[PDB]
């Protein structure tokens, strides 16, 4: 596991999102959507995180003020490529650079180590998914069953544009070759921007190889732009979760209405009706009944308590086999 | 855009729905359907509204008496060209007599309207949807291309049952045309009623033009007959309007269980938690956030109020910056 | 209609529930798995009702102590034969022998009348399903269109495997016969276990007839394993009353979002609003509101009772035309 940085793009505007909050730090789940990404970063190890941003630094800032991000400023937007270049400087020639974007909140850790392990010596590791409609993607060519490059769609031809697998924007190189491809990164194209997919045909060119791998799930790389598409996540989030924790001995009486917000700690035989809301760190004590319609906020219940439906319970630690209701 | 005006044909029994309110009242939304098809006239600019009842025109009568409706009273349910022919007398040879279904509460002004600009001159503008199992529905028929007439599921023969196009029953011609066609209808056919669909067949005879035009969502078009079938429609109306709330930018934390009915004028970040429900004309000032469960009923909510969980709002206004709950 | 007993397995471990709570005690709509089944057995006609049970035994009898249950124990799982085989002494020769799961809570009377109904004399009653992917499961073998046997998946070679139509482990035969075939079961397969799908080669063999019938929904024969699949059928079980509930006359503002564990009796244009459960035995009146969230426990609720939103009426009897709420 060679020393490893991140670097998250989040210099984007967020207009269909119509908020004078910035888009990546929407909440999905009570976490800004950015955070979900950096605390991925961070899990995964990354000895640093660069968060590239074009304006909002300051709100941006004070949001994020308990993370050690290295702040980039991508004084225009003129492309990922450009966003790549600002932050290349802060590379380690030692170190391996993951890249992800600020605004897809789902990316695992488990796919970024797979990436990671995929990524061949003086190579790059892509993350790719075959669509059914691959349209405004970064299309993959292949020769003879390996990766050469990425063509944007706009810069597609109705040929190359019916290739199904496409980039999903996550990849990961050495610090040293990545300084390398970014400075020779140019700028005509169907866009005139600074396109990091260039630094794929750039890398295959220098005889160097490029592995692409699959994310688990489709929604793990999905990006947002507006509230829909976020609810949507927020959704998949959600469910996900409450499937684990079904799996992992929590009976919820419909994990269709369960939100977890936060942290749940539990015992054995929770039993959680519909409705409910987990926010903050929460722990459930063995055999805890939480009624219909409770909100659990940063609170301790005790084993056996038993909360009545639509029960606020805040800051609080419930003492064991405590009856929280009429 | 020629004056037009609009038939809505609620004679029908409506003998599913075990209920002793008729039919089209039952509500979808807080509205009845009805109302909903007859709100659509009026938007659409229908001139008059001729609205075709079997029974309870009292009910009717006393619930819709807020509405400029001309009353036509179908004395026994002989089919929809025989209802037709009860309103016919009403419609002015010089206006355009859309007719629609009392019990098509979905229906909406932009296909409507698209179905107005497809009628051609002395022809008919018929709205149609190709089912994937088009049993028990008016068949379209065509040659070259062209709409010939309709034929109803028990007068079609094998052969003309594979037909997929099917007649939504929703159309617009001229109200001169229309009296013409009406005069002809017969009634020897596999139902013994006078079907409005003969006057297709009459139309294309006279050399005159049917043109089809289909709705946007099949939903839209959806007729509602049983109770489990009006909650399927509700439920589609109210995902459609979470969507255009998300995509407008108030944050649902879950469009599935957010539920409008009637009303909603809002602000700029505006965030609604799960379960709630608005009913009557509701006003949400900027950044209010509504806890869940929270139930809003004409009510005005303040800039930056903040509304705890499972509140009840009614007949208020409450003042800006307010902490509603604990 | 032949006198007939019923024997339910559920002797099996239950490991991935990760509880210290027997799996078939654990509730469908506050009904144990088991007492689902044992239900469906005595609504069907069982003259005596089988339960093979492993360990448990105390906490099993104590929960099902008000049902006249004869306790078979299965000292070790060796098996559906060997269960069966336990069981066996008590069939009499004189009646049918319907064997059920403990784990299969939404087996409905209906299927299993018409299974019942398809068990030729002398023969053998199967219930099974046509899966897309029918890994793990018996798979059906034929002969000229004739059940000839039960292969078990792990016994099955890579052409059986191909056999989409499998055992759901429900069947039904008579007691003397059965007790015949049961005598017969050998234990040396792919598993070592005596496989009570045995008996149908050996009920072939003797020149006897298997007749398969197949399930109304898929969901009828699911087995619960773990509480992910338990909030499934949970889910199917709650959706498939609020559907009868809607076809029957009673307005569910949204089917998704109501319970019912327990016993409704309701009247005339009853009205129910999303997230309301229902608990115990309830009865609602004629034109009585529901509102949001409320929670209805073995309570009377008289004619046009209103009830508001997140209200909890338990062990009440409501008087007509009450108000209960702001
Ligand atoms: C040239 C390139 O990279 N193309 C890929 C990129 O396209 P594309 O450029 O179209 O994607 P986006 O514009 O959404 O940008 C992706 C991410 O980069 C950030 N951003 C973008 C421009 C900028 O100047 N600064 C900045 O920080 C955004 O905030 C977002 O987090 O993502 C797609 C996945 O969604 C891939 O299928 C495309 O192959
Ligand atoms: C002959 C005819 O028109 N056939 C069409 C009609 O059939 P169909 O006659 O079968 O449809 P319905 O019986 O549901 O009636 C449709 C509408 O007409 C009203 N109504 C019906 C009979 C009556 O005497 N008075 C009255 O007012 C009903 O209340 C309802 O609003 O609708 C279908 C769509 O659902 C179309 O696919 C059929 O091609
Ligand atoms: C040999 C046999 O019967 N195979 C069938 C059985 O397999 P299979 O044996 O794999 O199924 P399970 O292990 O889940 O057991 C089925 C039922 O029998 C009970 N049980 C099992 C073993 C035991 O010793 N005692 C006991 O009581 C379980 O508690 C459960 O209620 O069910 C499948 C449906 O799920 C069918 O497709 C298989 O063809």
């Amino acid at each position: 596991n060679n020393a490893m940085s991140v670097v998250i793009l989040a210099a984007g505007k967020g207009t269909r999102m119509y908020s004078d909050l910035p888009k990546v730090l929407h909440t999905l789940a009570g976490k800004a959507m950015v955070q979900h990404v950096i605390d991925a970063a961070n899990e995964l190890g990354a000895a640093h995180v660069h968060l590239v941003y074009g304006h909002g630094g300051d709100l941006l800032k004070q949001a994020l003020k308990d993370d050690n991000l290295n702040w980039v400023l991508q004084a225009e937007q003129l492309g990922t490529g450009h966003a790549m270049q600002q932050a290349a400087p802060f590379f380690a020639d030692d170190e391996d650079i993951l890249m992800l974007y600020g605004d897809v909140p789902l990316i695992s850790v488990e796919t970024l180590q797979r990436l990671r392990d995929a990524k061949p010596q003086g190579g790059i590791g892509l993350l790719t998914v075959k669509l059914d409609d691959p349209t405004g993607y970064g299309r993959i060519t292949r020769e003879n069953g390996k990766v050469t490059g990425i063509v944007e769609h706009k810069d597609a031809t109705d040929e190359q544009r019916q290739i199904q697998e496409i980039n999903t924007g996550i990849l990961i190189a050495n610090g040293a070759d990545m300084k390398r491809w970014l400075a020779k990164l140019t700028n005509n194209n169907a866009q005139g921007e600074y396109y990091i997919t260039d630094i794929i045909a750039l890398a295959y060119q220098e005889g160097r190889e490029i592995v692409a791998v699959h994310p688990q799930r489709l929604s793990e790389v999905e990006g947002v732009n507006n509230r829909l598409q976020l609810s949507r996540l927020e959704r998949v989030y959600q469910s996900e979760q409450a499937e684990k924790l079904l799996l992992a001995g929590v009976m919820l009486r419909d994990p269709a209405r369960f939100d977890l917000r936060g942290t749940l700690t539990h015992g054995r035989d929770v039993e959680i009706d519909t409705n409910v809301i987990i926010e903050g760190n929460v722990t459930l004590g063995h055999r805890v009944k939480i009624g219909t319609g409770c909100v659990i906020k940063n609170s301790v219940i005790g084993d056996d308590c038993e909360i009545s439906p639509y029960t606020v319970v805040e800051d609080a630690n419930l003492a064991a086999a405590c009856t929280i209701g009429p």
